């Protein structure tokens, strides 16, 4: 019974959830001026140009787009990875307002939405015991501001009132996430962890520098979407983020500069 109201918020996991405040926890301001180049990170390599979309889900918290990783179709590697990581899902966080939204900060800048594209490391065998381990998830984290419409995204946001509710899903074949990158990959990494619960501490975090642009309208559609089900009184799924957490020490690489 989690979420993101004033009851169940971010501020009260830690009792159901303890490591929520623990030594690698995310996501973080990205210190921009702090972060240390490492001229030895690689170039990322997305490689998505086989991924398979399945279906799309509002779970009560997002709505994730999901993919066949059942076999070595969209993967990413390089950049900080050692081998090779699967994609099963994306989603996004977001706010009520455009000032608002996104779970990583630069330099306390707020987006008005971020995107998570998850990964997990092939050398597990699956998800579920990807996030029990220390280098189990690979997510790349992509900042949404508000201006010209992306259309890769418009697929993503016509479908939504087909899955108002939460539970309700849809089939969503045939997306190509390659439509909801930037032009660069240069991105800042550190370790960390799931920003939902249960809040393990599975993740490598890579977020691109690049913010993507999607338009108002966008942003709109996505906060008409309900964290309740079907015949539940409204509210609206917005503000589904979590705030930075301490950094503790942990160092932010930057592919760049
Ligand atoms: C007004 C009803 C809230 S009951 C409750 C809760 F308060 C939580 F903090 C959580 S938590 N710690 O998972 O956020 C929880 F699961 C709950 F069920
Ligand atoms: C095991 C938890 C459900 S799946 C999931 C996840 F894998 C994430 F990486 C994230 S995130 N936000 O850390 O990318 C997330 F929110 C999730 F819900
Ligand atoms: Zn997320």
């Amino acid at each position: 019974h989690w979420g993101y109201g004033k009851h169940n918020g971010p501020e009260h996991w830690h009792k159901d959830f303890p490591i929520a405040k623990g030594e690698r926890q995310s996501p973080v301001d990205i210190d921009t001026h702090t972060a240390k180049y490492d001229p030895s990170l690689k170039p990322l390599s997305v490689s998505y140009d086989q991924a398979t979309s399945l279906r799309i889900l509002n779970n009560g918290h997002a709505f994730n787009v999901e993919f066949d990783d059942s076999q070595d179709k969209a993967v990413l590697k390089g950049g900080p990875l050692d081998g090779t990581y699967r994609l099963i899902q994306f989603h996004f966080h977001w706010g009520s307002l455009d000032g608002q939204g996104s779970e990583h900060t630069v330099d306390k800048k707020k987006y008005a939405a971020e995107l998570h594209l998850v990964h997990w490391n092939t050398k597990y065998g699956d998800f579920g015991k990807a996030v029990q381990q220390p280098d189990g998830l690979a997510v790349l984290g992509i900042f949404l501001k508000v201006g010209s419409a992306k259309p890769g995204l418009q697929k993503v946001v016509d479908v939504l009132d087909s899955i108002k509710t939460k539970g309700k899903s849809a089939d969503f074949t045939n997306f190509d996430p390659r439509g909801l990158l930037p032009e660069s990959l240069d991105y800042w990494t550190y370790p960390g962890s799931l920003t939902t619960p249960p809040l393990l501490e599975c993740v490598t975090w890579i977020v691109l520098k690049e913010p993507i642009s999607v338009s108002s309208e966008q942003v709109l559609k996505f906060r008409k979407l309900n964290f309740n089900g079907e015949g539940e009184p409204e509210e609206l799924m917005v503000d589904n983020w979590r705030p930075a957490q301490p950094l503790k020490n942990r160092q932010i690489k930057a592919s760049f500069k």
